Order: structure tokens, then sequence, then C-alpha cells
RNA sequence: UGAUGGGGUUAGCGCAAGCGAAGCUCUUGAUCGAAGCCCCGGUAAACGGCGGCCGUAACUAUAACGGUCCUAAGGUAGCGA
């Protein structure tokens, strides 16, 4: 983890400080990725359609016996 | 090409003055007038040229997609330090 680059030749010096900061800086904004998309934010709307479709299934098992 | 009108000079009409035929001049130029030009299309193995802005997907990251502007058209196939 010593995260290396090469921010070679410039006109300016302090030009490839700003740019080795913003790219490390941001580096570590990228590498942020709580879990690469989990908040997670699972909602409420899909569960109950889910359970509805388990309630379909569930009336149909009336089938055979006795 | 040359219709006209306009200027100069001077028989005749007239004793100043003036007028002015006619001649000849100077000038104006109506009119005639083709291609080109304009309009019109076709033409890119003719010369050539072949975008922006901005938001958006289960926080993250990108944006298939969406909005709007602009252009004659908005770079496909393939390829790419």
């Amino acid at each position: 983890g010593v995260i290396v680059i090469k921010a070679q030749e410039y006109r300016s010096q302090e030009l490839n400080r700003e740019a080795a900061l913003a790219r490390l800086v941001a580096m570590i904004k990228e590498l942020t990725t709580e879990k690469k998309a989990r908040r997670p934010t699972r909602p409420t709307r899909a569960s109950k359609e889910r359970r509805l479709a388990s309630k379909a299934q569930k009336s149909s098992v009336k089938a055979m016996r006795g």
C-alpha cells in the first residue's frame, strides 16, 4: 500500500503537486465504495409483491389429500 | 445600334435686343443585345467536412437512456499510447 505514481515533467513542479494530490485524494474517494452499491436500501414495495406471490401458491396447495 | 432631347455657331423674321430655319458640330442616349451572372437542381474513388451543453440506474463509480442547443452531416466498420 505504498501506492506510487510518477508525476513526471512539467513547467512547474507544483502543477503535479495538485495533480498527484487530486489523484490520491480522488483515489480515496474512488475507493470509498462502501460495498460497491450497498447502503443497501432494500425497498418494501418488492417485499409485499413477493409475499403476495407466495400467497397465490399457498392456497393452491389445498390440492390432493383426503 | 442610334431614337431623342440638350449646347455651339447663323438665311430669314427683326434699326438696339432678340428669334432662328438650315447646315455642321458637341452631348445625351430610348431601343437592340449574347454568354456570363442570379435562380435552379445533379455531383464527394471532386476539393473537402464528419458537435455541444446537462441531468439520469438498489448511497458508491460509470451512463443504455433523457433534456435542450447547434450543424449541410454530426465519425460507423475496423484500429488505437
